[PDB]
């Protein structure tokens, strides 16, 4: 299965696209939807089963969320994403405004097409958060080898492949210098793996196509979303966004953005 019910409805549904992963810093759309309106039905994207991942690139992601869609018979009335899963919601909402009689509305939540920057960035901080699971060791490893891979490497799909191999390779160090136990290692960095192949297909994704229509909502966290674009550009780039003075971190669990988007989806 492709996507989880996380509220129930009666009536047109919400999708909501995100990399789930219990552990992360940032407020998740289970936040989110715990402060909409009542009777609003959403499901979130699942990824593949862990592995299955492999071989898969964006249009592969997008056709398989999008078939469990048609073969549930029901209609959309509007796509969410964060961050990254913004990049899948457009390319969706696209889809859906093709495959429906009425379009979807796109409501994207700091947006981002990830670029080698921000997959490095990612990776440090998975690394440092997991430094008690790795030991110092396989941690300072990791980061050692993971900046010399930023350094060396221009593209965001071989960045993405090195970063995982690096990962791989302490999550297996730390099985035989810090005692973490096999398959807590297999998983965790299955689990790498898995985001950043979501990461490095979102980032396939033509952004500047499907958030055309998008309406954002913006944190204030300055390297966030279309924080760091020019005026002008983010203007450009989504038909319309809102703006939040809140931490990325706490987006979505606002009240305030709850209520601005629950408006929004009436
Ligand atoms: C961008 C995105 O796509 N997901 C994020 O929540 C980041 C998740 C990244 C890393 C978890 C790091 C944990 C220490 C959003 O920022």
């Amino acid at each position: 299965r492709a996507w989880r019910p996380i509220a129930g409805g009666p009536g047109p549904l919400v999708l909501a696209v995100d990399f789930a992963a219990t552990g992360r810093p940032e407020a998740a759309f289970a936040d989110l939807v715990a402060r909409l309106d009542p009777g609003t039905e959403v499901w979130e994207s699942l990824q593949p089963p862990l592995g299955t991942e492999t071989g898969m690139v964006a249009e592969d992601y997008v056709t398989r969320w999008e078939e469990e869609v048609r073969a549930s018979g029901r209609r959309i009335g509007a796509v969410l994403g964060f961050c990254a899963g913004s990049a899948f919601a457009g390319e969706l909402a696209v889809r859906l405004a093709r495959s429906q009689p009425r379009s979807p509305r796109l409501v994207v939540f700091d947006p981002e097409s990830p670029t080698t920057s921000t997959l490095y960035y990612q990776f440090r901080k998975v690394v440092e958060s997991l430094a008690g699971v790795l030991g110092e060791q396989a941690a300072r490893e990791a980061l050692a080898e993971g900046t010399a891979a930023a350094d060396r490497i221009g593209d965001v799909e071989g960045l993405g492949a090195e970063l995982v191999r690096v990962f791989t390779a302490a999550g297996r160090a730390a099985c035989a210098a810090a005692d973490l136990d096999d398959e807590f290692a297999d998983e965790l960095t299955a689990t790498y793996r898995s985001f950043v192949s979501y990461l490095v297909a979102a980032a396939a994704v033509d952004h500047v196509k499907c958030w055309s229509g998008a309406v954002a909502v913006s944190s204030a966290t300055p390297t966030s979303g279309l924080n760091p674009l020019d005026p002008a550009a983010r203007a450009a780039l989504v038909e319309r966004e809102l703006t939040f003075d809140v931490h990325h971190a706490d987006l979505l669990r606002d009240p305030g953005v709850a209520r601005a988007v629950a408006r929004l989806l009436a």
